[PDB]
């Protein structure tokens, strides 16, 4: 599925990453449009050879299984497949975990070089939430 920019700020919201460990609403739709832009079928091949899923580009190196990353861990204990659901829920839980393991959103490296310091709310402008 690709979301819509309001469609997926309200998908956000109503699973609860809406100032998630402070993060305004807009630091997510930033992050999810420079990692997948909103696509949830979004997968890239690290060079380490681990890979990215989703809306929010969740790496096999720590947080998901897809059987195919030695000496990974799977830290949100779901099959790196359940990322690419049309439903975000299992990302958005992932996610939670991510940003509370103590770098906050500097996890997703796009959203420190392109999202980080920027006028974030400008991504859930006009949104009716
Ligand atoms: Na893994």
């Amino acid at each position: 599925k690709v979301f819509g920019r309001c469609e997926l700020a309200a998908a956000m919201k109503r699973h609860g990453l809406d100032n998630y460990r402070g993060y305004s609403l807009g630091n997510w739709v930033c992050a999810a449009k420079f990692e997948s832009n909103f696509n949830t079928q979004a997968t890239n091949r690290n060079t380490d050879g681990s890979t990215d899923y989703g809306i929010l580009q969740i790496n096999s190196r720590w947080w998901c299984n897809d059987g195919r990353t030695p000496g990974s861990r799977n830290l949100c204990n779901i099959p790196c497949s359940a990322l690419l659901s049309s439903d975000i829920t299992a990302s958005v839980n992932c996610a939670k975990k991510i940003v509370s393991d103590g770098n906050g959103m500097n996890a997703w490296v796009a959203w420190r070089n392109r999202c980080k310091g920027t006028d974030v709310q400008a991504w859930i402008r006009g949104c009716r939430l």
